[PDB]
């Protein structure tokens, strides 16, 4: 009926309570599970459900073959009910390409769908189930957007996308939707040198992106968008608890407005929650690959270039796979305040288990508590033996 | 609520932007896909689906040997979700049949089923789901309708039937429904002189429909509808840019009152918006078969025997099948116009890969855009070879 | 909102147009299509489904093996959407049990299935999907009931049951329900010897059931019910058109009193529609077995022992199976008259198809048109070779 | 739109009419269906559902191999259509855990699910779909809940956790919550030395539960809890018709105050309906293992030590597996009395059938009548031969 309005703060998060898990790979061994990647969680005023790009075939299905790869005429992104797999008969097709966001306003959703080659691709802007704009390619090297939800603020859903070289100086831009409609965009400001797949929440009329830094930097960089003047800065993590991958071993003390050197042209989208001292960030265990999960809670991560844990919570083992993560919030529900959640996908196959042909994920997803809860790890669960 | 009036004229169509893609081979691989072919898209005032003739199988059923076959009793026109393929479990039947087309009319959905032996064939006419009107064959010679959309006006929806020889004279005539009843009907008239399979759309109180003369020409009827007075007249695209397949290489004049020759006993259902100047006409890139589509913008081709294309899109390469194309438009968006759309069937299996002893297809589908986007290129995404 | 009223007398029948086919058995050999018997179709305000007793297994279940027979504790009353197939998931249970019946009253649906063992069988009656009533068995026979729609007036629904035996003298209940509870019962009166499953339709404050004398009848027994004043009568169909089966050749003289001998201890479900003139009966074509089907149309059928047919159409050849028939209507349809319909169940498999170890079926469905629309035949259409 | 009210007695129960059942074990031999256990049944004011806890995988599934396990990441409390299977397509997760309850207040539906490791388990309180409330083990020792609904009375819903020993002293505890928030909790009081697996219903502001005592009891401990002054007491039943099992032979004179001895460490749930002399009890048949299933009408059960059966009904035959069982009601029927109902987990495969490598069930599902009907058996119906 009404805009939603980012008009409350974060809860406290004192640790972080399982929300939702498909267990889709393990499903998908013996029933009609779509192959995907890149997921996220998005709500709407009634319901939350699982998204994710589509590759176009079942697990099983033999055209899994060579689903490592990206960008396919064959991607769609698609959503389907909160702990359910994609399935080819539960799933909803929201739109068609290889990269995307999708966030609701209070009266209905938005989607954002990138299709194309390398160098001509172009965004579909959907509103209420329809195409509304289009956006062309403005530098011709891989148009991309953020992976997860974005936000709204009285009808304002701010987005950002990248295009340009993974390795290198790129074009970054902020689009003000409203309705579909682009109100406004700006380029990149501030001192984040590289921006792909940011991360975003909201909170007391203000929109955090945390984002990848492919190019440069271990840290991440931070986008902070003012959704009522439509205006942006950026900067880094300060932080010396890294939490790009790959990453090189954690200093004592980080950057606020540079790169953290030590690894090149590479990265995986994450998250954290920056509130004071009711910040968490989320990283993998491992420094060199996509595995482990891990929360801490890094007293102002943000603004503190010496800040260090004071307390945890393991999410996934590093004996075990994960992937992209992510934030959202259930804006909707009731309450004094917002409860921060976030998804990690697990990846399952190529490159890392090369015996299949093929790439696919599962989702985990949790929310915070403010009591303190006891932690479980949470592993896709499935056993690539019996794919073979 | 209350009838939808054709109030906008057509977008400016400076490009096409994805706007579905079912993957139904791939995906049917190894899921329960129906068996289809003559696909179409139509809307409702709340929702677009895809529509087909189901084969009443699987692609992986035994049963799918021999649905090359374009008319049995294990036939029916289904409705789906956008972009989801036909599934066993997903498909709603709209009416039993192997020649059909469907419209809303503002307050609920006709649909047009044909079915019976090729001698003795006759229509249902479903209104709100219920079976309202029947019509037996008066040419004892396979009764058929469009394979695509009807539009309505005010709760007149006209329709195009030929019944008669595919090659040679037929008997074509225009039914004027409302709420599933005949008001009139009128046998053709104007200069075409053999019609099947209008695509049609509906801008300004006008319907205007592109057919294909299976008997003598290689350009296209035109058919334009008044649904108000219930008339229409006929003609041929004049464009020297042909647009059935198989035909003859492009001329440099073309005919506006008469088939223009050098193939006969064959044809392709097709589309054309036919605007002025914004008009865009499809066809196959092969002269020879249905392999590849393109879109070219031929000013004034309706009217103007000379008329070249001045843009185009490739939407699948000429190394990939293609098939039927069709028209649609979203009539209940919102905006100061109608957005042109159109869908292609890309079909896969006999007769070109006889391989397998099946035939069914996969849907791509367009929309209009006033960017000039980027193109990519749309085929069905199946290997054959998998289905051995 | 109001409880329905049979209002309105029947349409002219002047031929039959094809309504629904779920194409069952053919989509069932590679797909979760659950094995069936017994068929129906039942509307409601908004909506038409399939019903049947499903088997409580896939065709291609191994489970399939000893579906034969008719009783056991896997079966259940389920619906499913009109023309798709009763697949595991698309199936909605009405109630457990193996022998039923089913139909709406305008504000909500009542349905009552019968299980037990032989001799303490019992029914539970459902209305708004709560059981609400439940009878035992009287005679210690297999309690059994009609296995197509109950037609309601004013919120009272008359139900026959048949308790003892099949080959011999039963006891024959007709109860009158209204919401599910039982307002009152009558034993069977008139000459009608022997009832089963009654076929029954409605029309100007009138329930008409033809039924099925298992015991020595191949004229079928009619019972007529006046739903207001709770009363009933019973003959047979005069005609000496036969129409159950097994069943001797047509005579010239029938019988309006008595059971028109020559087969003993069996027969088939199966209807008519008894209108004067407007009258048409269902029969298989062999007089042997359950094969083929026609209508035929037999001025005065009901009510005179001379009369023969003015008019037919096939609707299933005598090389492919039949099977169960029914009647029912959609009484919430717009017009001035009813629409008469009816199904017929195409039996596959045992007893006359042994080289599978499974019985099912699939379903055709008709209803009346005021033309003369030319016929076609409407086979199941499965290959048996496929699933061995 | 208003929260529910036990205002209504039970209805007489003269015997048990069958409600529902799923089959599941027999349709998912060849179809896409969960593993599953701990099922129970949940009525809304418009719906009455299946749940219980999935394994994460179909049962044809190579992960289906260690499903006897009780505890992991993969399984979540799913629901799904009354008397269909626990398929993949159309389960819907109403959250991930190990251990639940679930009930619905006249206005949403709480539900509660408990994950963790065994020293670090945590409940998350659902309300309206979403988390409201965490708790964190307070004894550090399987934290554990009903496995089957909990009764609601103006909106407050009482559930009964324990933590601890399964074989000794542990700590119990009865958490009144409202709109998913705790308004009280209590630990056990009475003279019930052992506490696990409370079976509800609610009657006259009331609410009973028969509970499993693991530790020493093979009569139940039963709880008492007045929902308004959110107090409660405890007892055993005092009948030497013993419930549990494994179990002593029948003495001829029971315990109210302390456990019946002769079996320790092991148990089953189950349940009874305790109201004077319409009293009934379930129980397996056998006293050793978990086979067949029968209730008995024992007079005064609760109070009288030397009460024994007036009369009974078998519902699964000793020859059949069972597991175990529950109560519901359908608090939102018409009328002017709760009708009694119940569902038996019917468990198939290991341990006791070991040549597959699994565990699942199926569930039958009763009510009570007021007549007495004929009995029939319910076994699950599958034969494990075809599953090797
Ligand atoms: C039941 O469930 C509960 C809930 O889950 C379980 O309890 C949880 O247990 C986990 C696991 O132990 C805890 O997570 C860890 O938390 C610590 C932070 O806690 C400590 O630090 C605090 C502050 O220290 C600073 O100030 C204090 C004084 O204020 C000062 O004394 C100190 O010297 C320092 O300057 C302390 O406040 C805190 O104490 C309190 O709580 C205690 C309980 O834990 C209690 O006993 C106390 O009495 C007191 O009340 C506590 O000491 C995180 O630091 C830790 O995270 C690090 O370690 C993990 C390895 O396990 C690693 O993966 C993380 O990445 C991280 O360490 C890496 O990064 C650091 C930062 O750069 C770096 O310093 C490290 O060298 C390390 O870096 C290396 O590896 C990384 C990662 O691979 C790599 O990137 C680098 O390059 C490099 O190679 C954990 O998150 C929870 O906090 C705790 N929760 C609660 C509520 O208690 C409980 O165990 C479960 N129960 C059972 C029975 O199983
Ligand atoms: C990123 O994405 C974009 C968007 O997709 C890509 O840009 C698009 O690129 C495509 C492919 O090149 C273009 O499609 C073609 O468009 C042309 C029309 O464009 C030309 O013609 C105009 C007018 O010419 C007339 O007037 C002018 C002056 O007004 C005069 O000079 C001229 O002599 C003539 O009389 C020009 O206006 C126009 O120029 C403008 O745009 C240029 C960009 O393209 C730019 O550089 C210019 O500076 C200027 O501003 C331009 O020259 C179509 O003609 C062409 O379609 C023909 O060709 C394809 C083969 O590719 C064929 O399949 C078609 O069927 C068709 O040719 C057949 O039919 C003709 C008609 O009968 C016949 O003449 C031909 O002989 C041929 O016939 C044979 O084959 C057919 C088919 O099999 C068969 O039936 C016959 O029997 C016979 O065998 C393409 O549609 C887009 O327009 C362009 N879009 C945009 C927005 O720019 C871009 O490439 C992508 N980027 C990257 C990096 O990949
Ligand atoms: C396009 O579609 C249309 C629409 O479907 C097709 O047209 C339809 O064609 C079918 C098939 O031919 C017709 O069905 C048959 O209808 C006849 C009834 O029609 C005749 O009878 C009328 C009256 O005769 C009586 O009065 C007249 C005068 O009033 C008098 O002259 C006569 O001697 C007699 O006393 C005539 O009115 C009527 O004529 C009109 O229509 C003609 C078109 O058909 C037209 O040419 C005329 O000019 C005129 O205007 C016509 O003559 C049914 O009788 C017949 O049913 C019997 O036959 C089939 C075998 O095909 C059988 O299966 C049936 O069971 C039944 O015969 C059995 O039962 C009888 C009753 O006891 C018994 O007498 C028989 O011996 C036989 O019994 C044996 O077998 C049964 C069954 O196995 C067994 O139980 C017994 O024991 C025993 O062994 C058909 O239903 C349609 O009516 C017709 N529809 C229309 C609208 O025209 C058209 O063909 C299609 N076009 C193409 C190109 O394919
Ligand atoms: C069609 O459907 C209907 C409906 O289902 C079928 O009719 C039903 O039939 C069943 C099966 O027979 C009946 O269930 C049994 O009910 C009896 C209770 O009924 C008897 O007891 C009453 C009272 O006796 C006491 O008072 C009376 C006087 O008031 C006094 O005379 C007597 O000495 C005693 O002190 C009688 O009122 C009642 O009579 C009435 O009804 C009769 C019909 O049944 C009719 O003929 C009469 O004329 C009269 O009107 C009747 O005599 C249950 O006791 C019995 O349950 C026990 O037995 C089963 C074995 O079958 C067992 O599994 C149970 O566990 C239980 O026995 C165990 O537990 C006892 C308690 O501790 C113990 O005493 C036993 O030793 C035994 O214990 C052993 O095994 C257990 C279990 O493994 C183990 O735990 C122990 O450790 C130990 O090893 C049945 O529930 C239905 O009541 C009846 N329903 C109706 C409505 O009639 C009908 O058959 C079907 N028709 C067809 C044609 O198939
Ligand atoms: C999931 C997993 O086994 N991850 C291991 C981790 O368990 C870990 F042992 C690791 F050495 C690591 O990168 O820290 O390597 C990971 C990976 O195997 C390797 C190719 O870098
Ligand atoms: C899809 C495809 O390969 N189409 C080719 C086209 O790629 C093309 F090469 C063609 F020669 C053509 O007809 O233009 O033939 C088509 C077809 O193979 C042949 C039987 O006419
Ligand atoms: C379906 C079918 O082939 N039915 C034939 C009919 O085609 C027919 F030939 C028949 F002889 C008949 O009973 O009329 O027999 C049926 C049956 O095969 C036999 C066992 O009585
Ligand atoms: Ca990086
Ligand atoms: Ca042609
Ligand atoms: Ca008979
Ligand atoms: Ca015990």
């Amino acid at each position: 009926r009404d805009f939603n309005n980012l008009t409350k703060g974060l809860c406290t998060i004192n640790s972080w309570h399982i929300y939702g898990k498909d267990n889709a790979v393990r499903i998908g061994e013996d029933s009609d599970v779509l192959v995907t990647r890149e997921p996220y969680v998005s709500c709407d005023p009634d319901e939350c459900r699982f998204y994710a790009l589509s590759q176009g075939t079942t697990i099983r299905g033999k055209h899994s073959n060579g689903t490592i790869h990206d960008r396919s005429q064959y991607r769609a992104l698609i959503s389907w009910p909160l702990s359910s797999p994609p399935t080819v008969y539960n799933s909803r097709v929201e739109c068609i390409g290889w990269s995307s966001t999708s966030c609701h306003d209070g009266k209905t959703r938005m989607s954002i769908c990138i299709s194309g080659p390398n160098n001509n691709a172009s965004a579909v802007i959907w509103y209420n189930r329809r195409p509304v704009t289009e956006i062309n390619t403005w530098a011709r090297n891989i148009l991309r957007t953020q992976e997860s939800e974005c936000v709204c603020h009285n009808g304002v859903c701010p987005v950002v996308f990248t295009d340009g070289s993974a390795t290198g100086p790129a074009e970054t831009r902020i689009y003000y939707f409203k309705e579909g409609k682009i109100l406004k965009w700006e380029p990149l400001a501030g001192t984040a040198k590289h921006i792909e797949e940011c991360s975003c929440y909201g909170e007391r009329a203000e929109i955090t992106c945390t984002c990848r830094d492919n190019w440069q930097g271990s840290n991440r960089p931070v986008i902070r968008i003012d959704p009522v003047a439509m205006t942006h800065t950026s900067q880094y993590i300060c932080s010396p608890v890294l939490t790009d991958n790959p990453r090189p071993n954690d200093p004592t003390v980080g950057k606020c407005n540079d790169p953290y050197p030590g690894n090149n042209n590479n990265g995986v989208k994450g998250f954290s929650y920056l509130d004071g001292v009711n910040t968490w960030l989320g990283r993998t265990i491992s420094i060199a690959s996509r595995s482990g999960y891990e929360m801490l809670k890094v007293p102002n991560a943000l603004t503190d270039d010496k800040s260090k844990p004071t307390q945890g919570q393991t999410i996934v083992l590093n004996t075990d796979w994960s992937g992209y993560s992510g934030s959202f919030m259930d804006y909707w529900a009731e309450g004094e305040c917002y409860r921060a959640c976030f998804y990690v996908e697990l990846i399952r196959g190529r490159p890392k288990e090369d015996k299949v042909w093929w790439t696919s994920n599962s989702i985990v997803s949790m929310c915070s508590s403010t009591e303190f809860l006891g932690q479980w790890d949470w592993p896709d669960g499935a056993k690539i033996e019996y794919f073979l």
